[PDB]
């Protein structure tokens, strides 16, 4: 079992093991880049904030550590290290997260070339987290890490509505993984022409804008829509017509135009997937299937369970020691 040290950054007490040195702030839980002697790579540690404070956060706690222990791909954040200081199951009440310090997020952060790589890298990412039946539901330019070699990971902190689905401002039970794929199309557009896609003020001003691009509903779509309010609403609008992504997104290259309209389309269930998009001929010069993997089997079953803290806590202890670091 390592040696700790204490101390306090900005109001928050950390106590990590002795590997870890150089501790200071980046954002906030809270999160510090760190130095891991063992490795000599720099780190980003995140100590969860009263883990076990209710059920939900503690189902939370779990929740975020079996994702992150499952996670094994270049493109999505995986665990170098967990540990807690606690000796005992008893005094167990803090969990510390490790993993890879990228430096930057995709705000912070372009030719064509650039938007390729950048692009490619979130869907080969995606495909994988789609793969385990995971929807991310909160893809954004501050989710997204990204190192001085524009290498890129897709993580998750915890205005979001920017890049949200219309199906999910409009508050749709079932909608599908292609919620990601919207958010993608919000991303790529705003790295081809410098601006937000659909700067929302509100629910109700982030839909008007995305049909104002889209169109507003067809029959097709329409008759898939269970919600008398919802159907009012939308059919009450003064009805839109799609817009030509020819002329609205002129000057980009003509093949990430096409995609964008796959990407954009206002039906979900007529949405591109991550797989197709990757074979897509705009990442050509990227695209290898030999080396797109995806995700072994994710056991969710825990996501419908009604359990107590203290269950939620010996279950999230179980992961921490059975961790094994990768090679
Ligand atoms: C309740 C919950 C919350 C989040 C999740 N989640 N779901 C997912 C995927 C769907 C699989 C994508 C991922 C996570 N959790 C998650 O991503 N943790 C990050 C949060 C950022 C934090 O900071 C980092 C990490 C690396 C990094 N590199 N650069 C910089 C900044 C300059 C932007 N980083 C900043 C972190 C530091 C340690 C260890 C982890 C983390 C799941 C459940
Ligand atoms: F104004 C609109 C109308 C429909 C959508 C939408 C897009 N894809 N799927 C839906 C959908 C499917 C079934 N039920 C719903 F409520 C929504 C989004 C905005």
């Amino acid at each position: 079992r390592p040696t700790f040290y204490r101390q306090e950054l900005n109001k928050t007490i950390w106590e990590v093991p002795e590997r870890y040195q150089n501790l200071s702030p980046v954002g906030s839980g809270s999160v510090c880049a760190a130095f891991d002697t063992k490795t000599g790579l720099r780190v980003a540690v995140k100590k969860l904030s009263r883990p076990f404070q209710s059920i939900i956060h503690a189902k939370r706690t779990y929740r975020e550590l079996r994702l992150l222990k499952h996670m094994k791909h270049e493109n999505v954040i995986g665990l170098l290290d967990v540990f807690t200081p606690a000796r005992s199951l008893e005094e167990f009440n803090d969990v510390y997260l490790v993993t890879h310090l990228m430096g930057a997020d995709l705000n912070n952060i372009l030719t064509d070339d650039h938007v390729q790589f950048l692009i490619y890298q979130i869907l080969r990412g995606l495909k994988y987290i789609h793969s385990a039946d995971i929807i991310h539901r909160d893809l954004k330019p501050s989710n997204l890490a990204v190192n001085e070699d524009c290498e890129l990971k897709i993580l998750d902190f915890g205005a979001t509505r920017w890049y949200r689905a219309p199906e999910i401002m409009l508050n749709w039970m079932h909608y599908n993984q292609t919620v990601d794929i919207w958010s993608v199309g919000c991303i790529m557009a705003e790295l081809l022409t410098g601006r937000t896609l659909f700067p929302g003020t509100d629910h109700i001003d982030q839909l008007k804008l995305i049909l104002r691009l889209v169109g507003t509903p067809g029959a097709e779509l329409l008759k898939k829509i269970s919600s008398e309010s919802a159907r009012n609403y939308i059919q009450s609008l003064t009805q839109m017509p799609k817009m030509n992504f020819a002329n609205v997104f002129i000057g980009a290259n003509p093949l990430a135009v096409d995609l964008l309209e796959k990407m954009l389309v206002l039906d979900s269930d007529k949405r591109i997937t991550a797989a197709q998009a990757l074979a897509h001929a705009y990442f050509a010069q990227y695209h290898d299937p030999d080396d797109e993997p995806v995700a072994d089997p994710y056991d969710q079953s825990f996501e419908s369970r009604d359990l107590l803290i203290d269950e939620w806590k010996s279950l999230t202890y179980d992961e921490v020691i059975s961790f094994v670091p990768p090679p």
